[PDB]
C-alpha cells in the first residue's frame, strides 16, 4: 500500500510496481522514450546493457555508518587500522533520509522483496525501493528471490532506499566527503543511497550488514566464492576484487554454491546471494564458457561498449575496466539447488594477484601462515608498472563491520573443526610481466581440490617461507618457483625484499595482542636494509 510506503517517509506514490517480473523489467529498460542513464540497450546475446553513470564502481569514500548506542562499542570505526566505516550522526542521517524519501516521493517506484542469506534462521528480509528499473533488476538478480509463499508473509528486516538521482547540498557543512552518500543505520535498519546509481552499493551494503550480524553469533561471514565436488568436498576461495573468485569457482567440474558472499555455520557453507556478478573486461568465450553463456535475457550488462549492430566489444575499457554482468545463479548450468549451500569446507584457498611477481603460483600454508595472510589480505595492481600494494584485512576490509580479528577467530574455529587445509594462490604476475594463464591456474585449483598437494613434496621459498609443491600435473614445473621466471634469482630477491617489508609494516598493527605478536613468526622475515 501507499500507506506502508508512507511509514518509511515516502509520500504521494502514484504507481507501485511490487515484485517486478523479469519480463516487465525487460520492457521497462527498453522503453524507447527513456533517456539518460535509465535507458538500456538490447545486445545480440539477448541481454540488456545499461550505463551506471558517473560511478562505475563503489564509492568507499562516501560510505557512512551512524554511530549510536547500538553501534558505538561493536562497530570497527574508521576514526578509532584503515577501513571505510566513517561515523555519522543520527541528526545528519535524518537529513539524508529526507533527501532520499523526498526524491522517491511522487515517483513510480519499484519495490523488490528478497533475502540475504540462504538459511531462514540467519537471513535478512530486505526490501529494496528504487525509481530506476535496472536497479530493481540488479537486486532481483543478486539477492535471493522469495517464493510466493514467502512473499505472502514477508516482513522486512532491512530497508534499502536508493535515491541515486538526488544529491546532498549540505555535505560541506556536515563534514562529509562529497554530495553523494552511502549511509547505514543499524537502529532503524536502513541503507540510504544518494548520488551514485551504481547497483552494487546495495549488494555490498547488505553484505556489510551480514558481516556485522553473523560473526556476533559465531557464524563466519566471508568474502569468498564456494563450490562442491561430486564427492561432497567443499572449497572456498577468498580474495580481493579481480583476483579470481568468480572466474575460478565457475568450474564445470564442480557445483557452484556462490561466487562472492558466504557464511559458515554449524551445518556448513551457505551463499548469501541469488546471482553472480562477473567481470566482463576482455571476456573470452573459450576461457570462461559458463560465464559467457550466462549472458542472455535477464542478465544485466553494465558499462560495456555496444556497437551500432548490437554486438558487444568486451575488450573496450574506455568507460571503465570494471565492466560487469549480473545474472541469477541458475544461468550457470552446474549449481547447487534448490538451496545454495553445502557442508563444511575442507579446502580454503586465498587468491591474490601479486603485481610484484614475487609470490608463487601455489603454496600450502601452515595454520599460523593461514591466520597471518588472512589478516594481511594482500593483493597488488599494476606506461609504467609501479606495483601498487593493497592490504585489505580478511580479503575484504571494505565490507567488514567488526574488527578483522573477529572474522579470523570464527574462521579458524570453523576450519579446525572441519580439518581444513589452506593454500595461497597467485593468480597474478611472475617474472615474465604477464599474468599466469587461466588454464594454468585452473590446473592448480584442480590439484588442490583432488588432494594432489596435501602431502606432496615441497621446497621452501626464502623470506616468505612458503612450501611449494615440487611438481603438479598439468602445469609447467618451471613456473612453480617464481625465481625461475627472472633472469636470475637476484632479480626476484630484490622485489621479494620490497614486498616482505610492505607485509611487515602492514602487520605491525595486529601485534598489540599476544596472539597477534605470535603470528609475526609466520610472516615474511626481513632483518636488513
Ligand atoms: N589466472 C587467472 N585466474 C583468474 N582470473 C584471471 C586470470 N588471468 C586473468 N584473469 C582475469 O582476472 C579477472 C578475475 O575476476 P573475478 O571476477 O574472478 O574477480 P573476483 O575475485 O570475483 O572479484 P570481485 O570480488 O570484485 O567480484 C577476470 O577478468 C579474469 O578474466
Ligand atoms: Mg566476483
Ligand atoms: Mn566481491
Amino acid at each position: 500500500t501507499p500507506q506502508e510506503l508512507e511509514a518509511y517517509g515516502i509520500s504521494d506514490v502514484h504507481d507501485i510496481v511490487y515484485n517486478p517480473s523479469y519480463d516487465l523489467l525487460y520492457q521497462e529498460e527498453l522503453d524507447p522514450s527513456l533517456t539518460g542513464y535509465e535507458r538500456g540497450v538490447l545486445t545480440n546475446l539477448g541481454a540488456v546493457a545499461v550505463d551506471t553513470g558517473i560511478f562505475t564502481g563503489r564509492s568507499p569514500k562516501d560510505k557512512y555508518i551512524v554511530r549510536d548506542d547500538t553501534t558505538r562499542d561493536t562497530f570497527w570505526w574508521a576514526d578509532k587500522g584503515k577501513n571505510d566505516n566513517k561515523p555519522l550522526s543520527p541528526e545528519t542521517w535524518q537529513h539524508l533520509k529526507g533527501l532520499v524519501t523526498r526524491q522517491l516521493s511522487g515517483k513510480r517506484l519499484f519495490v523488490v522483496d528478497a533475502f540475504c542469506g540462504a538459511n531462514p534462521d540467519t537471513r535478512l528480509s530486505v526490501r529494496f525501493i528504487t525509481e530506476v528499473a535496472w536497479q530493481a533488476h540488479f537486486v532481483k538478480n543478486m539477492f535471493i528471490r522469495p517464493s510466493d509463499e514467502e512473499l505472502a508473509g514477508f516482513k522486512p528486516d532491512f530497508i534499502v532506499m536508493n535515491g541515486a538521482k538526488c544529491t546532498n547540498p549540505q555535505w560541506k557543512e556536515q563534514g562529509l566527503n562529497s554530495e553523494n552518500f552511502v549511509a547505514f543505520n543499524l537502529t532503524e535498519r536502513m541503507q540510504l543511497i544518494g548520488g551514485t546509481w551504481y547497483g552494487s552499493e546495495m549488494k555490498k551494503g547488505m553484505f556489510s550488514m551480514m558481516n556485522y550480524l553473523l560473526p556476533l553469533k559465531g557464524i563466519a561471514s566471508m568474502h569468498c566464492s564456494a563450490n562442491v565436488g561430486e564427492k561432497g568436498d567443499v572449497a572456498v576461495f577468498f580474495g580481493l576484487s579481480g583476483t579470481g573468485k568468480t572466474t575460478l569457482s565457475t568450474d564445470p567440474k564442480r557445483r557452484l554454491i556462490g561466487d562472492d558472499e558466504h557464511g559458515w555455520d554449524d551445518d556448513g557453507v551457505f551463499n548469501f546471494e541469488g546471482g553472480c556478478y562477473a567481470k566482463t573486461i576482455k571476456l573470452s568465450k573459450e576461457a570462461e564458457p559458463e560465464i559467457y553463456n550466462a549472458i542472455r535475457r535477464d542478465a544485466l550488462l553494465e558499462n560495456v561498449t555496444v556497437r551500432e549492430d548490437g554486438t558487444i566489444d568486451f575488450d573496450d575499457g574506455s568507460k571503465t575496466e570494471n565492466t560487469r554482468v549480473s545474472y541469477p545463479i541458475y544461468h550457470i548450468d552446474n549449481i547447487v539447488k534448490p538451496v545454495s549451500k553445502a557442508g563444511h569446507a575442507t579446502k580454503v584457498i586465498f587468491l591474490t594477484a601479486d603485481a610484484f611477481g614475487v609470490l608463487p603460483p601455489v603454496s600450502r600454508l601452515t595454520a599460523d601462515q593461514t591466520q597471518y595472510h588472512f589478516l594481511s589480505g594482500f593483493t597488488a595492481k599494476l606506461g609504467i608498472t609501479e606495483p601498487t600494494p593493497t592490504f585489505s584485512a580478511c580479503f575484504g576490509a571494505a565490507f567488514l563491520s567488526l574488527h578483522p580479528t573477529q572474522y579470523a577467530e570464527v574462521l579458524v574455529k570453523r576450519m579446525q573443526a572441519a580439518g581444513a587445509q589452506a593454500y595461497l594462490v597467485n593468480t597474478g604476475w611472475n617474472g615474465t610481466g604477464k599474468r599466469i594463464s587461466i588454464k594454468d591456474t585452473r590446473a592448480i585449483i584442480d590439484a588442490i581440490l583432488n588432494g594432489s598437494l596435501d602431502n606432496a613434496e615441497t621446497f621452501t621459498l626464502p623470506m616468505f617461507n612458503l612450501a611449494i609443491p615440487t611438481e603438479l600435473p598439468g602445469v609447467d614445473t618451471k613456473i612453480l618457483d617464481p625465481r625461475n621466471t627472472y633472469a636470475s634469482p637476484e632479480q626476484w630477491q630484490e622485489k621479494a625484499e620490497t614486498l616482505a617489508k610492505l607485509f611487515i609494516d602492514n602487520f605491525d598493527k595486529y601485534t598489540d595482542t599476544p596472539a597477534g605478536a605470535a603470528l609475526v613468526a609466520a610472516g615474511p622475515k626481513l632483518h636488513h636494509h
